[PDB]
């Protein structure tokens, strides 16, 4: 297992203009076109990002590319921010793909709001830190997720992937 095939599991591939849990136009695995309600905002996003007319469908390696761009900025944006870097420079190799799973969903700052748990992660006190992940909106509206990432943190091996 890896970032990669982690990623791929949590979010899936859909070819075709979706939304996503909170009701935002996506496309391929988990790239977010826009906050914007509008279809053709979403369109024309998705154009943008692809650099042709797609009419709101992509092909599989085209979803790939986007994928393998997001992961590579969520990689870079973690090791420039002040508050994630020193975490993820602390954690084994299986725990920094979880930090890496929690900047894909909700972003930069949306992870540097977690910082009591951030410092829990860094003193290695991982059930401590696992109780107090739980408490917060990603954990209530996206309970499954939100475990698999938690149980990760835990036990620093790739359990709660293995046989889904």
């Amino acid at each position: 297992m890896n970032i990669f095939e982690m990623l791929r599991i949590d979010e899936g591939l859909r070819l075709k203009i979706y939304k996503d849990t909170e009701g935002y136009y996506t496309i391929g695995i988990g790239h977010l076109l826009t906050k914007s309600p509008s279809l053709n905002a979403a369109k024309s996003e998705l154009d943008k990002a692809i650099g042709r007319n797609t009419n709101g469908v992509i092909t599989k390696d085209e979803a790939e590319k986007l994928f393998n761009q997001d992961v590579d900025a969520a990689v870079r944006g973690i090791l420039r921010n002040a508050k994630l870097k020193p975490v993820y420079d602390s954690l084994d190799a299986v725990r920094r793909a979880a930090l890496i799973n929690m900047v894909f969903q909700m972003g930069e700052t949306g992870v540097a709001g977690f910082c009591n748990s951030l410092c829990m992660l860094q003193q290695k006190r991982w059930d401590e830190a696992a109780v107090n992940l739980a408490k917060s909106r990603w954990y209530n509206q996206t309970p499954n997720r939100a475990k698999r990432v938690i149980t990760t943190f835990r036990t620093g091996t790739w359990d709660a992937y293995k046989n889904l």
